[PDB]
């Protein structure tokens, strides 16, 4: 798309509001909206200015001013509005040089993918996302001096078999989703057939090309949506406007969705599964018929790129400390770090595909959508392009249930971490494989590395935990 | 029908979405939603993938992935969905062999079917089902370490004729009906006329031919509902999809319908009478004027397969725990291994039919809704067969009311088994009859034996009954 | 005789402490899902002319030939005892592993996984004795202490050799040594259907008549077994509303 | 005291109960209660019998029986029951051997006395302890799959100053205690006078020697009581019996009392401060007028093998996950291992006692009441004496406010660990200082590195933190 493809669309969709959308560093959308009559070609060539400060992991309050270019190739319909509006998003740019901004998410994205192409090695990353999520009705939380916290609720809960009656007076019907039994019954056992065929039909107006959706493992409503892969910065984008279309669906139909990896204790945690393959020229890198699972040199080594880095990799794939409550055994989520064909127990799965060479493609299990599309894309690129140049073989494919192995077997293996800050600590040890080509720098990885200590790991490490209170109350 | 039929319909018919449906291996049918877009020949060539370890009685996790494949004959638009939606059914195979899958139902089905046709015995077996069901307004239940209860509540129950008010605070009207009385008096006793109308409408909407509906004799809201006999496997799916729209009908018009056998203590359970054929070269063979109740003599020995077999056959017609609580004197449910025309207190009644060959069959009363009718069909078949190519001949006939027979003569029958745990203890020690023709395999019938054990048998055996309490407290 | 009027006394007196004081008691076997179930351990030794006849100091965990054949009894006559030792349909949701009650028919010293336990008791030969776990109080002990002691009479006159000690975790058994090892029964539907098959230990002596053991069983399976039966369970709609 | 000196005591109290303790690994005393007719001399020479396996971190149910043997000199009457009981403490012993328990408690305690004497250094470790506590009204808090709570509530807690009326239903008379405001005004600000007042005459009738007893620093209740010191073993019996007998007098009055190392957010939490000499021969080691604060040689070495030892001594001395929400700045808790006179900050104090050599001591600040005294005692002890042998030089004192260093400052002494796993492994990988004598054998501490890990450490990780959701439910 180009300038005059948007003026075009904005006319005549007869818009009378263009939402002006960036990304936060963590990697929450931010946004303002002008009038249509202030859209206009000085956007495109002067761009428009916001405070830099109140934005996290940007500027100082003496810096605060910051500018936005638009790039028109986000420009989509907003489904949600009653005033008609355009959604398009920008690229953070330095108020006095224009440069792109170093902190800027979308830019690293726009730095991984011409640093792909400079290496020689391809020209496209292909990235297909599994973003799974919970549809709940309620939430609450706090936290104070005496006391904390947390609640969440859904009508298809287990916890709510015996419930006298639903939320709002009437009957408890039954038909509600056993845990880890959620995937994926027909209705009335599925209570979201109709919301999630609103939330596909509102992907597909938004020009998404959608593959499939259901329900998901875990009870009180997880669900999941495909819609078809695409090269990184277009797929990082997609990522980042489906949680806003999921969301906002939820949110106009009475319920309220969250990404978070582990909303519930003794369920499914919620990951994004990312299918990823490397081409040149229109022609697919992944597959040679006589390797393990179909897969080539260059995959090989790209997945011991992944695995090799993970340790510090997660630091932007699982960047929460609520990510690491989904990465325990027994969920279809990764303990250790392993590739294996067929294993939804494995670290990197190698999905069943056949001799299609253009099917070939590693699934990285470990990520989730706690953090940012944006960073999290290229900082696995950056670990996969650090295995191919370094032809880091993976350790062998284990083709079994990894949570049921030997201690002795175990134990030869190498395991996820245990919780953010040992990530963060890693990262901050080790991190050359993402500054090469400056594609992330020292100061977004030292602010990143900083954010989180400050604000997620040391916030909740001096907070008591609730189970504290029923193990050491009486000590 | 073709792959091209079921393009023409979808087009025709506008459809927005394809619900891709295939059954669990308790029973269970599972989905997911593709878009229109996505509904092309490469679906019916390549298949889609789904996660066998997710699914009852199906793959470990590290050999998860499973592939679906299309039945075109079982393609039907969804009366439900508002999005306008296409449901067909799948068979399951394996990824790499494309195979079909051991532990799909519907493939148990359509072995059983070609097994027949094998014997030179028949080409086609002819199953007419009875599914009743009860229409409640609400349950709920629970189970925790000091307490545990469940409740069922029907408007027309007659619990609730001492009742103030309704569930929403409106007058009690009377009406109510009697236990064992709800067969079958006219409105308003019969509270549930427009919905079952309802029911009757959406079934004849999605190509069901018709026979009868009406309120069974069970209070708080019993009914039954017939469609015409098919042979085996088509049978079986016309069972799936008339659960899915019994329940589902009862689930938009504010009620719940339940197909347990036993969900009211003192009340009729619910079963499944499978009324059964075999029919050769466009001829029936069940008939002879000149036998007992005019069954020939392959119809007789048919009846001495179900008969023999019963011990071990009932852990696929009568498959869980509840379904002997069911197997109880004085509800028109079987207690013994007899057959008997026009007998409602038998195992298998023999309905009056006159000396029309075309409608001369056995009704097996023994089974109930609580399983897999892929399964329990396919079942009743190897039994009947292994009667006939064993020349079984069953005992007499018992003319008589089978729950009032003297001590003295009862004890000389054989009883129907009391428990889950006996018919799975059989099927463990004797299956050689299921596992003729490879018709079921021995992989089949030893999950199912150790799911219903660790996940039936077990778990209710551990978990005190209420009524212990009762017994009990005061020892 | 003494014991069992001292154990009647007992639950009279626990019940009605408790009663007066604005408590309820139950000595119902297992009136908690998940958490421990309430037995009734019954410790037994024969005496004669006043002196003890359980102890050899040779013996394993210090038992004569003597006790180690009352153990054969009560181990061998199980099957059938317990319809007097555990006699309600609640019994059985005690005799689940991981509660410290029995799960299989097994002795062994120091170990409260096992059907008989022998405690810890030094070399003085009146402390010596076998402590059999399984029962509980949930029927009658004058019956209970009596079916015992015909099963213990039984083992000692046929001199019945109880298999070896299984010094383990019997709840932690693999699969395969586990399946050598005799269970414990199921339910009561079980053990009446075998005390009915077998019982003439019992009548031995006319200490159990026939009309007591034909009564008791007649009783067990229309007052408790068949009420429980077909009465639906609560789990079940958890597992089964929609089918 | 002597067998005869208890035998007389309880026939001149006319006891009607004896109450048999002993201590569990994790440190909660235990008990049984015989009759004062089964008091004789055989309760000495053959002891009791309990169940081993029920006790947490002793024996497998297959060698439950384990064996108790009174120790005279713990005998106190009971300030509670009704009918009269006297308690005595116990060892536990084998069964067979009759030889000591490797894994009692008070065994471990007996063993370092003994081992301080073999070394020659000193004959006698003086402990004088400070467990802080808070005195509550009220604490719920559950886990379920959905959510999880806890509340802890106080009339005097300053979160209570808007409340309408007090829990039963009385005005709301203020007073209550600002955050770290209730060290310590009068009276009404004081809420809790007569109620500790009643504790201190309950200490006082049980044969404590008393110093004082006040408000501490905490809103809500908190408190201290101080005893006169003694010799370890002594020492350890003197704080479970002053644990025991504070607890209950809250109880008897009303109220709900914890020694939690932080059951508050944001405000002071409870530690046990020990204060540590070694005497020889009724002579003080500690004092040399020369040395820094007053310190000799083998004080200075004492503290340089407490501080060099921390990072596994944690393991012993702060053993709960809660004990490391209190080690955070600001709340006159340690942060750091530093050594420093009249220092609140600091991980040792060495208080102002002027020139009198017998009041010279080092106060242990790092520890809490979370664990077992008999443990920690002995592992101080143990550390301390490793000093003196290898003449473990403590890094220079450092006489400054330790929470306000600037962060490149605070980052040149060595932390306190940060959570209990730390300690947990690094116990694991050095424990050598412990195992000298045999005073801890290896079977417990594998016991303790076991039970913590898969009791305390692993259920707490595994449990999303309410703090979680406030800070990622919208991600
Ligand atoms: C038959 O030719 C193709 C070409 C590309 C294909 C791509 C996918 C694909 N789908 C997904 C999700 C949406 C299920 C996560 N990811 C991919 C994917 C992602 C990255 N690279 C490739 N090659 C495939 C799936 C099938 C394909 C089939
Ligand atoms: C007059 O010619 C016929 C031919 C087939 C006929 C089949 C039925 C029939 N109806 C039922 C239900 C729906 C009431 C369970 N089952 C059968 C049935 C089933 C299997 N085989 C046969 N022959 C009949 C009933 C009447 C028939 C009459
Ligand atoms: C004047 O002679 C002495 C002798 C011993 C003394 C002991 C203490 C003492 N008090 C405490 C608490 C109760 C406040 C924690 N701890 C000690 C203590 C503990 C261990 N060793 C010593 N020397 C003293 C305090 C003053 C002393 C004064
Ligand atoms: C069924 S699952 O394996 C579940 C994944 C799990 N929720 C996770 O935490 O990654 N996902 P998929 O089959 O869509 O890859
Ligand atoms: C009236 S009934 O006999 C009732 C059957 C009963 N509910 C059963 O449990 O099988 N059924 P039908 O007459 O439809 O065969
Ligand atoms: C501690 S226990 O082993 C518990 C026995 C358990 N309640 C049972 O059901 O037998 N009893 P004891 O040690 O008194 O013999
Ligand atoms: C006033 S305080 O310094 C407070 C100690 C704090 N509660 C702690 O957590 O160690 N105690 P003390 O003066 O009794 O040694
Ligand atoms: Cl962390
Ligand atoms: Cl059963
Ligand atoms: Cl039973
Ligand atoms: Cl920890
Ligand atoms: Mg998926
Ligand atoms: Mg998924
Ligand atoms: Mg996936
Ligand atoms: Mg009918
Ligand atoms: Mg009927
Ligand atoms: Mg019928
Ligand atoms: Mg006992
Ligand atoms: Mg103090
Ligand atoms: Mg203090
Ligand atoms: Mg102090």
């Amino acid at each position: 798309k180009t300038p005059d493809d948007v003026f075009k669309l904005a006319k005549d969709e007869k818009v009378e509001y263009v939402d002006v959308r960036f990304c936060d560093l963590p990697g929450i959308m931010q946004h303002f909206t002008i009038p249509a009559s202030a859209f206009d070609k000085s956007v495109f060539d002067d761009g428009l200015a916001f405070d830099g400060s109140s934005i996290r992991g940007f500027q100082s309050i003496h810096e605060s001013d910051m500018l936005l270019l638009p790039d028109p190739e986000t420009a989509r319909i907003d489904p949600f509005r009653a005033a008609k509006t355009l959604n398009i998003n920008f690229f953070v740019h330095d108020p006095f040089t224009l440069e792109p901004y170093s902190r800027d998410p979308r830019n690293i994205a726009r730095k991984a993918e011409n640093y792909l192409i400079s290496t020689g090695i391809a020209d496209t990353a292909y990235f297909g996302a599994e973003a799974e999520f919970y549809i709940f009705d309620s939430v609450s939380f706090d936290s104070r001096a005496n006391g904390s916290f947390y609640e969440v609720d859904a009508i298809s809960g287990w916890w709510n078999t015996g419930a006298a009656t639903e939320a709002d007076g009437s009957p408890n019907r039954g038909y509600k989703v056993r845990h880890k039994g959620g995937y994926f019954p027909v209705a009335p056992n599925d209570q979201y057939v109709d919301l999630r065929d609103k939330m596909l039909t509102n992907l597909i107006n938004s020009g998404f090309i959608l593959e499939k959706g259901h329900h998901e493992v875990g009870s009180g409503g997880q669900a999941e949506i495909n819609y078809q892969f695409n090269s990184l910065l277009h797929a990082a984008d997609d990522m980042q406007l489906y949680k806003y279309i999921i969301k906002n669906t939820a949110w106009q139909n009475g319920k309220t969705v969250t990404f978070m990896p582990k909303p519930l204790f003794g369920d499914n945690g919620s990951g994004m599964h990312c299918h990823q393959s490397l081409w040149k020229d229109g022609a697919p890198l992944m597959y040679d018929e006589t390797g393990y699972a179909g897969l080539s040199d260059t995959a090989r080594h790209y997945i011991g790129g992944l695995l090799h880095h993970a340790p510090s990799l997660l630091a932007f794939t699982n960047p929460t400390v609520n990510s690491y409550k989904r990465l325990v055994p027994g969920y279809e989520a990764p303990i250790n770090l392993v590739y294996s064909q067929r294993n939804r127990s494995a670290c990197v799965r190698i999905p069943i595909t056949g001799s299609n060479p253009k099917a070939k493609r590693l699934e990285f299990r470990s990520p989730d959508s706690s953090g940012n599309p944006y960073l999290a894309f290229s900082a696995m690129l950056m670990a996969g392009l650090d295995g191919i140049k370094n032809k880091i073989e993976p350790q062998a494919p284990v083709d079994k249930d990894l949570y049921e192995l030997p201690p002795e077997e175990a134990a030869s293996i190498p395991q996820t971490p245990t919780q953010l800050s040992d990530v963060i600590d890693r990262l901050e040890a080790d991190h050359e494989y993402l500054t090469e080509g400056g594609v992330f720098t020292n100061d977004l990885i030292e602010t990143w590395i900083s954010f989180k200590r400050e604000n997620e790991i040391e916030p909740v490490n001096i907070r008591p935990h609730p189970y504290e209170f029923a193990l050491y109350y009486d000590v």
